[PDB]
């Protein structure tokens, strides 16, 4: 019987059920969440969590918006920082510390991100960092060191693409990939409080990617995840979420490597984009449902729950105590990629937490990146149209 079938039987028997709406569509994240939930439900006497898949993360925020309109929300949901900003406009969210959930020991990179006007409104749960995935065999074949700097990274992509007769740096033409180049060229999305999409660092970042396509070293991936396209043509590198770690390991026919990101200089690794979500608790939930949320949140923050979840997926453990847990230690001792993910999590940047950001990153910024990369639009002209559309949406 599948974990989701066991959870269904657990919730059928329970006297109180707290729904948790999520955006895991499958693979290791979905299985690891469901395993965490079965264990929690087993320790409870008739008090359970029911995880409800709502599609992807965009389907989830659409589903929560419908629930506001219908007047019926879940007890808990996954949320990005911008989704939290949006839900706070409706005063929909319970402050976490009012449930008595202790947050001492949560990574300040993650706790700062859920604090709005000095109050914590989410529990960091599944937090990812971008890493450098690479083909150990193909770098070794051609004598190419893992690149430590953006300059070395471009040099390595060109050398390997020439040797293998195909573009070896694979990328999705999206806001997440753009953020890695933008941040490590000195970019900042906010200037004196204003959102800017068309700064010289943005044009520099999109131009670097478009020039890589033209020069034959950068391969756009338009159908499926990078790890779902492996095996078609030579691959050397991608910049991708740590939460894809198990998918990469299972797909790659070559010796997979994980490195810290290339940076401006060898003095420090590149900054990676933080992705994944926080759990929020809705005010409209009953006192009995809120008590279940309190216990589930303390369970999710326990060193063992974090150790198992993070080693199953590639997410970054959110607590100091997770790294001191023997099950984490056992995994890290056999596989250095876990410590690599933690070290990269020290060099970590967030996108803006504006309530409108989800629409901007996909429909405005992501469309401009696709215009430049897939339809040969001039980078500055594509980003000037994005700036115009963002300015119109934020007024
Ligand atoms: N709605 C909304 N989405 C946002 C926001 N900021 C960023 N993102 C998206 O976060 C995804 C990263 O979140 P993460 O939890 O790190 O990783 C995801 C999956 O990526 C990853 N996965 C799954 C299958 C696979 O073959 N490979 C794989 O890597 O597993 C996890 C569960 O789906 C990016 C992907 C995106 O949808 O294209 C746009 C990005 C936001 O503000 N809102
Ligand atoms: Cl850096």
């Amino acid at each position: 019987m599948k974990p989701e079938d066991v959870i269904k039987e657990q919730c059928a028997r329970a006297k109180v059920v707290a729904e948790l709406w999520h955006g895991f569509t499958g693979g290791a994240p979905k299985a690891a969440l469901e395993n965490l939930v079965v264990e929690f439900n087993k320790a409870q006497q008739g008090r359970c969590v029911r995880p409800v898949p709502q599609g992807g993360y965009r389907d989830l925020s659409t589903k929560i918006k419908a629930a506001f309109a219908a007047g019926k929300v879940p007890t808990m949901a996954q949320a990005f920082e911008n989704n939290i900003a949006l839900y706070l406009e409706a005063k929909a969210l319970l402050p976490i510390e009012s449930l008595g959930v202790k947050l001492q020991g949560v990574n300040l990179t993650f706790l700062n991100a859920v604090r709005f006007g000095g109050v914590v409104y989410g529990v960091p749960f599944n937090k990812s960092i971008q890493v450098l995935y690479y083909n150990k065999d193909l770098l070794k074949k051609h004598g190419v060191p893992v690149p430590a700097t953006l300059e070395e990274f471009v040099a390595a992509a060109k050398k390997l693409s020439r040797a293998e007769g195909g573009p070896v740096y694979w990328f999705q033409p999206d806001a997440s990939t753009f953020a890695y180049f933008f941040f490590n060229l000195g970019g900042s999305y906010l200037k004196d409080g204003k959102l800017v999409l068309n700064s010289k660092e943005a044009v520099e970042a999109l131009t670097l990617l478009q020039n890589g396509v033209k020069e034959g070293w950068a391969k756009p991936i338009t159908s499926g995840a990078i790890n779902q396209n492996l095996g078609s043509g030579p691959y050397a590198f991608s910049v991708d979420t740590s939460a894809g770690y198990t998918a990469y390991l299972r797909a790659a026919k070559f010796d997979l490597g994980v490195a810290t990101l290339p940076g401006r200089t060898k003095g420090q690794p590149g900054y990676g984009l933080v992705q994944g979500t926080n759990l929020v608790v809705f005010r409209q939930a009953s006192k009995e449902e809120q008590a279940v949320a309190k216990d589930f949140l303390e369970f999710v923050l326990s060193p063992r729950a974090q150790a198992v979840f993070a080693t199953a997926t590639g997410y970054v453990p959110v607590t100091e105590g997770a790294l001191k847990d023997p099950v984490y230690q056992a995994y890290a001792a056999e596989n250095p990629d876990y410590a690599t993910i933690v070290r990269q999590s020290r060099y970590a940047k967030f996108e803006p937490a504006l309530a409108e950001w989800e629409q901007i990153r996909f429909d405005i910024l992501g469309q401009a990146i696709k215009e430049a990369i897939l339809n040969k639009a001039d980078p500055k002209a594509a980003l000037d149209r994005a700036q115009k559309l963002a300015e119109d949406l934020l007024s």
